[PDB]
C-alpha cells in the first residue's frame, strides 16, 4: 500500500528521484523552463551534475516526508504550506503539482511495480487542494 511505496522509494530513493522527475519532464516538456539548468541536457548530463542529484533527492525526501505525515492521503495543512512558501515556487500554480502528479502516478503504471498507484493519484488531488487553500493560484 501508500505505507509500503514510501519505504521502497526511500529505499533508493536517488533513482526513483531521478526517474520520476525525468519523467514529469518527458510528459510535460514545458515544465522544464522552470529549471534553466537543466535546458538542453540530456538525462546522462543531468545524472552528472550533482546539483541535479541533490535537487531530486531534495524534492523527493520532501515529498515523502510529507506523504509519511499524511493520514490516509491527506496531507497537512502545514507541509502543503511549506510548499507554497518556498521561494523556488513562487511563480508556480496548481496546475503544475497537477502535473507532476499525472506523472508520478503514470510512471508507477507503467514500472510493473506493486506501486499502489490508486492512493499516490488521491494524495495528490489532496495536497492540490491543500496547496490552493495555502494560497497557491
Ligand atoms: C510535491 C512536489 C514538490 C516538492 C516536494 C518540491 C520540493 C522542492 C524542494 C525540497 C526544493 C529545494 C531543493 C534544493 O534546495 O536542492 C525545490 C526546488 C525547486 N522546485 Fe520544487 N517541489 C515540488 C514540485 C515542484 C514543481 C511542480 C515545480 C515546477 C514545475 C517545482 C519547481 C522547483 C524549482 C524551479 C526549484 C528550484 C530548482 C533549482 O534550484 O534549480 N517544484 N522543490
Amino acid at each position: 500500500g501508500f505505507k509500503q511505496d514510501i519505504a521502497t522509494i526511500r529505499g533508493d530513493l536517488r533513482t526513483y528521484a531521478q526517474d520520476i522527475f525525468l519523467a514529469f519532464l518527458n510528459k510535460y516538456p514545458d515544465e522544464r523552463r522552470y529549471f534553466k539548468n537543466y535546458v538542453g541536457k540530456s538525462d546522462q548530463e543531468l545524472k552528472s551534475m550533482a546539483k541535479f542529484g541533490d535537487h531530486t533527492e531534495k524534492v523527493f525526501n520532501l515529498m515523502m516526508e510529507v506523504a509519511d505525515r499524511a493520514t490516509d492521503c491527506v496531507p497537512l495543512a502545514s507541509d502543503a504550506n511549506t510548499l507554497v512558501q518556498m521561494k523556488q515556487h513562487s511563480s508556480l500554480t496548481t496546475g503544475n503539482f497537477e502535473k507532476f502528479f499525472v506523472a508520478l502516478v503514470e510512471y508507477m503504471r507503467a514500472s510493473g511495480q506493486s506501486f499502489d498507484s490508486q492512493s499516490w493519484d488521491r494524495f495528490g488531488k489532496n495536497l492540490v487542494s491543500a496547496l490552493s487553500s495555502a494560497g497557491m493560484k
